[PDB]
């Protein structure tokens, strides 16, 4: 009856991506949270940050919600095939089917953006339409039961908003007063923007490489997927 | 490298995990910064919430540091007497570049002395507690004094880290890396502040903290007359 959350731990994800949501989503009643991976123990972030993964794929009981983060690690996970048949196993019975940042390329490469409104990280966000999307500039985008949150810092605006859907309102106010979510950015360079247009530019000089790299395995997934 | 900035975070058993892996991430995407997970042994340490952190020095090995941030969580009580965890952060904060915490984080600062007389802010639901430990009580998100540097409650940790981020190094690179964050908050409630939450949540709310919030401030005034003797 409790309901069952997973988040998909990987090699080189982005911390934050998950653990974000994750104490958002672990304050709530009734509800167990898992970190998946292909065996439990430790995972290592892309930060250094050593995460523990508490469930195989095999022992993952049936969840009510998938989350898959972003993160280095993501270009990996587009290529394989354990790990997108898995999502598609749990997506298949799942009330909700959802990713934070470049989780959603993920979501993707397993053919479950087909169609869907979704976003991901602003600078990879040309990477969803040849995965099948309709490419939505929005921090968090729900179609029916997908919700796809964008870059980083957008799964605790992601996650806030799937507990008012897991619960209600109020409840997701309570957990934001205990988290004191009422943020004050010291600075307002948070999207392309509004952001300087110097700091625009060290940022996607920053990603070019990932972001060349991204292009290949996106269209190598896509063929997969019409093939 | 071996002339990267040492960022120490204290981690113990019930730490808030949101508190420090928030500026962690923050923090860890700086040029040539260690950062370093501090407890009494190296392994693993679980948060509040279940999650399994890994310490990666204990407070004998670490390496002086630049910074040293104290987080918060259900776990500080015992921190705030732990006089093994009290003189490591005094040690350290003898000669770190900036001295700094998170939500009741700053209440383990408080415990060590490092409050007196200086302006500082913590959790919205605790904050009555830094009088007794000597502090100036400042309702902002960050507060700076010289070095030190406190945040708010939980999520106060990422507006945190880009304002020491800034500090360590320039604006420019803390607004680049605020926007690899993507940080351009859209919180789908209005209800983070107890000025602007619906009345029936703060109500709630304080009740269902009363009770840890009379036992911490029984601990506060224990370690507030240590200071004093």
């Amino acid at each position: 009856m409790a309901v069952q959350i997973g988040f998909l731990l990987f090699p080189e994800v982005q911390q934050l991506d998950l653990t974000g949501p994750h104490d958002v989503l672990a304050s709530l009643p009734d509800v167990q949270v898992h970190l998946i991976w292909k065996e439990p123990g430790p995972v290592v972030a892309s930060s250094g940050l050593v995460l523990q993964a508490t469930t195989s794929f095999a022992d993952c009981p049936p969840l009510d919600v998938i989350c898959i983060p972003g993160g280095t690690g993501v270009g990996a996970l587009m290529e394989d095939p354990q790990a997108l048949a898995f999502i598609r196993q749990q997506a298949a019975r799942a009330r909700y089917v959802t990713s934070v940042c470049t989780g959603s390329l993920v979501l993707g490469a397993a053919g479950l953006l087909q169609g869907k409104r979704a976003t991901t990280h602003w600078a990879y966000h040309e990477l969803l339409a040849p995965l099948g999307a309709i490419p939505v500039h929005e921090r968090v985008v729900r179609d029916g039961n997908l919700l796809t949150g964008a870059g980083i810092t957008a799964g605790i605006d992601f996650a806030l908003t799937l507990a008012a859907e897991l619960f209600d309102a109020a409840t997701a106010q309570r957990v934001q007063l205990q988290l004191e979510y009422a943020p004050a950015p010291p600075f307002n360079a948070g999207s392309p923007d509004t952001a300087p247009a110097s700091v625009v530019q060290q940022a996607r000089q920053r990603a070019a490489d990932s972001l060349h790299k991204r292009r290949e395995i996106t269209l190598r997934a896509a063929a997969r997927l019409a093939a």
